[PDB]
C-alpha cells in the first residue's frame, strides 16, 4: 500500500528500471526540463497504469488522456500490477511540449520490467482481521490479531508436519535474474532461536532440504530452482525465556548488481514474522485423556483403582524419578497442530521436550487455575500458580530460570502461594479445582482443618464422639477434639490457609460462593504441616471422575464420617466420588478451546 | 482491595496484628454456640466494625445492633490509627439465643495496629490523583505512574544525588518489632541490575550508608534505628538491553515469627516499583549547550570558525563524533547527559555494551507516522546490505538501542558511501512554518540542474575549485560522472522514500542540497566539500564552504544554499575544512508521558 520507489528518467538516453508487481514507481526527471517547457504528456504501453497526483494532496488521476500544464509539484505515478515475460517489454515516455513548437521539445524513454516478489507464511487471519491491511512487519495479539505461528518441538529425519511453510513467489523473466540477487535472510539475534531449510529437489526424498538460514547462517541467495515458487520450512528452537519476545523474523530483498563499477542497491523487501507457541498448563477442570503412573511391585492396588477411574472417565492409562513430582504436562498449539510439551528440571511419538537449568527443587510447586476475570484483566487459560518462599528464607522452592520462563510465556500470569508452611510444599496439599455446572464453572476445593473441626464438634454433640479413626492406633473424636497442642496447630494451618485463600480470591476473581472447605486436619513434622489424616484435598480430577485419597475417618452407623461429609460436598455438583486406599501421578488433558493468540495480554 | 482473615475462639482470647490500612475478616474458628441465633460486636474506640454479606458489595456499621445469625454475614474490622502498646484494643463477639438472658459465648480478639509503608517518588504530579494507584504497576502514558531509577554508569563518594529515594515508614509498638521481621527483598534477577543502600547513623558520615540489598544480597531484615522511618538510597547498575524491560521492584514483608514451635507466617507486603530511564538522543534541531572539538597541531582556522559560531549561538565551547554519541537519561528531578562509547565527569553517565564475538547513528525530530506518535524522534541507522559481509553496526548496539523503546530506529541505505554515515546525506534542521524542522538531503540532481540552468545562462565557463580547477561545462559533459552521480541520486531516492515513510514527511518538508560525487573504489565520496555534512547550534549553521563557480564575484553554490536556508531563519556560515559532536538540551515532552 504505503510503498513506492523513486525512478528518475533522463532527457539524453533511455532509463531501464526494475518494479514490483504491487508497489507503485515515482517517475521524476534527473536533470532541467527544456527551455521553454510548458506543457507534458505521458504515455505508456499495455499494463502501465499512469496517473498524475499532487505531492502535496492524496488521490490519484489518470494520466494518459490529456495535455498537462507543467507543474513542478505533480507527480506521475506508474503501477505494473502484472509480471513481464521479457525483458524490458513495457515502456512509458513523456513527451515535453511548449505552445510554439508543433512537435515536442522532448522525449524521456523508461522501459520497465516488472517482477513479482512476495515472502508469505500461514498469517493466520480467517476472520480476525480483514486481510489487504495486515502489515507483514506485524504480530498482533486479540480477536483482531494475525501474524505466523511457530512451534517447538525441543529446546532431520521426517518430522517437518510441525515446522511452519514459508512460500517465496518471484515470478519474472529469467535473464533479469542473473543481474540481481534474491537474499533471504534474518537477524543474528533470530537465527540462533530458529532454522529454515529451503526445499531442493524431490518432495520424496530427506534430504532434499538444504540447511540455508543457520545459527550463524544470517543470508542466503535463494536459486529459482523451482521456476517462480520457492518453499522453505521455518523450525524454531527456543521458547520464550526472559530474554526472547518469542518473535522471528524473516526478510526478502531484491538487489540490483547489475551496475559492476558501481554497488549494489536494494529494490525491494517483504517480510514475514513467527511468534513462538507458548507453552500453556492445563488445570484439573480439562477433560483427561491419558494417565501416567509409576508403580513398584507394591503399589498393586493404588494402580488397579486408578486404572478403574481411568476407565470410568473414558480416559486411558498407561504406566512407566517420578512423574509428578520433576515432571509437568502442558501444550503448545497452532491452527494446524496442537502438541502436547513436556516440561522437565519415552511417553509419547507427539511429544516435545522443554528443560532449563539453573544459573549458579519439585514440581509439585506448580499448578493452574481454570479461565478467570480479576482486576478488569481477563485470563482465558487461567493463572500459574507457583508456592514460592518467605523473604529471606535460605533455599529457594522454584528456581529464578523456571520464574523467568512462566512470566515470558505471558499467557497465564503466574501468582505466588505461601507453602513454606507444608512439610513438602506442594499447593496440591491444600489446593484443587473440580468441574462445577454453575457459578464460574469449577469450584476451589481448600483444605480446611476449621471444617473438620467443626464436624467433629457436630458429631460429638450428636452422642457419637467416641466413634474411632484408621479404624480399617485408633484415635476417637474426643481424644482430638480434646488435644489442645494438635488443635492449636491446626488453627495455626488454618490462618496459613486463609492468607492463600485471599491472595487466590484476589488474583483469581473468585468469591466465598465459588469456594469449598474440605475437612482436613494436620500434625508437625518438624514444626511444618503433614496430614494427620490422608490428604482429602490432593485428589485426582478426571473429569466428573474423582479419585480422592481414603482418609479412614470415624465410622458412625456403619460409614466413614470424613468420605460421607466430601460426597455431601461435592456430589451435588455432579462428580462421583471414588475413595482410593494409598496410605498402605500426572495426567495429560485436552487443549483449551479458547486460542492463545486469540488472547490480548 | 487487602483483606486479611483471623480467626477467634470461644475457649481463648485470641490475639493479632494488623496493618492501618488493611481490614481484617474476624471470623470463628469451630463451632458456634450451641442454640445460638443472633450475636453482637463491641470494639474499642479506633476499631471500625462494619457487618457484610460475603456475596454482596457494600459495608454497614455493626456495633449498633443484635443481627441474626448468618454464616454467611463477615465481621470486618478497621484500624486505621496505630496502637502504641501489644494488644491496646480489642474487639468481642457475643452469640446470643431468645431464651438465654446472658450471652452464650464470648469470643475475644486483641488487636494491636501497627503501620507498615514502603513508598518512593511515584510521579504522579498531576497525571494520577494518588487513590488508585497500584504500587506492584508502573504504567507508560499521560495517564502513568512509577518510580524513575536513573544510571550514571554501565559497563561511594558523593554520588547519592542520582540516587532514588525509599522510606519505610514503620510505626507500631516497640516490643512488637522484636518477635516480628522486617524483610526488604528483590528478586535475584533485579538485585543484579540494581543496589540499594540503607541509611545507618548521621547523614553527613559517608560509611553510614550500608550496602544492604547488592548482587548476590537478596534479602535484608530492617533494623528500626531511626524509629518510624528508615531510608533507603537506590543505585541502578544497567540499562534497558535486549534481555532486561528495564523494571525494578523491592519488597518489604512483616513476618510473623512469634510462634518458636510453628514456622513463620506472612502478614502484610508493600511494593514499590522503578523504571530505569532510557538514554534518549539528541537530533540537531534542539539547542546546544556544549561544544566538544578535538584539534591537531595545523586546523587553527576550523576550530576558530567553530568557536565564533557557537559564541554567536550562545552556546559553549570545549576542547571525534566517531564511536561516540551524547544523550541524555531524565527524572523528574534531574536530567543527566550520558555518553555511549564503543573529558571528565561533571554531571555526565557513561555506558557502553561489546560486541557478543557512531556516525552510523543520528535521529530525527518528533514526528507521526502510521498513526503513531514519536514525541521523541525515531532513531536512523545506517545498514549493511543483507548480502554484505561486514557488519557497521554490531548486534547488541541494536538491541540496547531497541531496548530504550522511546525511539524505534529506522534502517538506512548507506553502503554506497566510502565512509558510510548518514550525516553525509542527511540533515535536520529547524523551520518555523510547516513542521518543527525541514530535512535536507544531497542531491546530485538539484546540483545537476543549477550547473544546466547556469550553462543556459552563459557562465557554463565558471570554475569550480578556485580559492585543479574544474569548470561548468566540463562537469556537465563529463558523461561518467553525470551517471555515477545519477545512481547516487537514486541511492538517496531509496532513503528519501523510506524517511518521507517512516517519519511522516511530505515533499514540502524536504530541501534538495545540491552535491555532487565521485568514486573512490567502487563507493561514493564528495565530489567538492559535503554541504549537507553541517553543523546545527540553533538558527546557525556552519555549512562546509564549497569551493564552486564564482559568477559575478559570488559563489554560486554558497548563494544556492543561502537561498535555500535563509528564508527559514538560519544564518549559514561556510568553513573552509577542505585544506565533532554536540551536547544539547532535553526534550521538553517527558519520556514517562510517551505510551510506546
Amino acid at each position: 500500500m504505503s510503498l513506492q520507489r523513486i525512478v528518475r528518467v533522463s532527457l539524453e538516453h533511455p532509463t531501464s528500471a526494475v518494479c514490483v508487481a504491487g508497489v507503485e514507481t515515482l517517475v521524476d526527471i534527473y536533470g532541467s526540463v527544456p527551455e521553454g517547457t510548458e506543457m507534458f504528456e505521458v504515455y505508456g504501453t499495455p499494463g502501465v497504469d499512469i496517473y498524475i497526483s499532487p505531492n502535496m494532496e492524496r488521490g490519484r488521476e489518470r494520466a494518459d488522456t490529456r495535455r498537462w500544464r507543467f507543474d513542478a509539484t505533480l507527480e506521475i505515478i506508474v503501477v505494473m500490477n502484472s509480471p513481464s515475460n521479457d525483458l524490458n517489454d513495457s515502456h512509458v515516455q513523456i513527451s515535453y511540449h511548449s505552445s510554439h513548437e508543433p512537435l515536442p521539445l522532448a522525449y524521456a524513454v523508461l522501459y520497465l520490467t516488472c517482477v513479482d516478489i512476495s515472502l508469505d507464511c500461514d498469517l493466520n487471519c480467517e476472520g480476525r482481521q480483514d486481510r489487504n491491511f495486515v502489515d507483514k512487519r506485524q504480530w498482533v495479539w486479540g480477536p483482531s490479531g494475525y501474524g505466523g505461528i511457530l512451534l517447538v518441538n525441543c529446546d532431520c529425519l521426517q518430522d517437518l508436519e510441525d515446522m511452519s511453510v514459508m512460500v517465496l513467489r518471484t515470478q519474472g523473466p529469467a535473464a533479469l535474474f542473473d543481474d540481481h540477487k534474491l537474499v533471504l535472510h534474518t537477524s543474528s539475534y533470530d537465527a540462533k532461536r530458529a532454522q529454515v531449510f529451503h526445499i531442493c529437489g524431490p518432495e520424496d526424498v530427506c534430504e532434499a532440504y538444504r540447511h540455508v538460514l543457520g545459527q550463524d547462517k544470517v543470508s542466503y541467495e535463494v536459486p529459482r530452482l523451482h521456476g517462480d515458487e520457492e518453499r522453505f520450512f521455518v523450525e524454531g528452537l527456543s521458547f520464550p525465556d526472559a530474554g526472547f519476545t518469542g518473535l522471528i523474523s524473516f526478510h526478502v530483498t531484491l538487489l540490483d548488481d547489475s551496475n559492476e563499477d558501481f554497488s549494489a542497491s536494494p529494490i525491494f523487501t517483504d517480510t514475514v514474522v513467527f511468534r513462538v507457541a507458548p507453552w500453556i498448563m492445563t488445570p484439573s477442570t480439562l477433560p483427561p485423556l491419558e494417565v501416567y503412573v509409576c508403580r513398584v511391585r507394591n503399589n498393586t492396588c493404588f494402580v488397579d483403582a486408578v486404572a478403574e477411574l481411568a476407565r470410568k472417565a473414558g480416559c486411558k492409562l498407561t504406566i512407566c524419578r517420578w512423574i509428578q513430582d520433576e515432571m509437568e504436562l502442558g501444550y503448545v498449539q497452532a491452527p494446524h497442530k496442537t502438541l502436547p510439551v513436556v516440561f522437565d528440571s519415552i511417553l509419547g511419538p507427539d511429544f516435545g521436550y522443554v528443560t532449563r537449568e539453573p544459573r549458579d527443587d519439585s514440581f509439585g510447586n506448580l499448578e493452574v487455575s481454570p479461565p478467570v476475570v480479576a482486576n478488569g484483566k481477563e485470563y482465558p487459560l487461567g493463572r500459574i500458580l507457583i508456592g514460592g518462599n518467605l523473604p529471606g528464607s535460605s533455599g529457594r522452592r522454584v528456581t529464578q530460570v523456571v520464574r523467568d520462563f512462566l512470566h515470558a510465556q505471558k499467557v497465564q500470569p503466574p501468582v505466588e502461594l505461601f507453602v513454606d508452611w507444608l512439610a513438602v510444599g506442594h499447593v496440591d496439599e491444600f489446593l484443587s479445582f473440580v468441574p462445577a455446572p454453575d457459578g464460574k464453572g469449577f469450584r476451589m476445593l481448600l483444605a480446611s482443618p476449621g471444617a473438620c473441626f467443626k464436624l467433629f464438634q457436630e458429631k460429638q454433640k450428636c452422642g457419637h464422639g467416641r466413634a474411632l479413626l484408621f479404624q480399617g492406633k485408633t484415635i476417637s473424636i474426643n481424644q482430638v477434639l480434646s488435644n489442645k497442642d494438635l488443635i492449636n496447630y491446626n488453627k495455626f494451618v488454618q490462618s496459613c490457609i486463609d492468607w492463600n485463600r485471599e491472595v487466590l480470591k484476589r488474583e483469581l476473581g473468585l468469591a466465598e460462593c465459588d469456594i469449598i472447605d474440605i475437612p482436613q486436619l494436620f500434625k508437625t513434622e518438624r514444626k511444618k504441616a503433614t496430614a494427620f489424616f490422608p490428604d482429602l484435598v490432593n485428589m485426582l480430577v478426571l473429569g466428573k471422575h474423582l479419585g480422592i485419597p481414603k482418609p479412614f475417618g470415624p465410622i458412625i452407623n456403619g460409614c466413614c464420617c470424613l468420605e460421607e461429609k466430601v460426597r455431601s460436598l461435592l456430589e451435588p455438583l455432579g462428580l462421583h466420588c471414588t475413595f482410593i486406599d494409598d496410605f498402605t501421578t500426572n495426567v495429560c488433558r485436552k487443549p483449551f478451546s479458547f486460542k492463545w493468540w486469540n488472547m490480548v495480554p
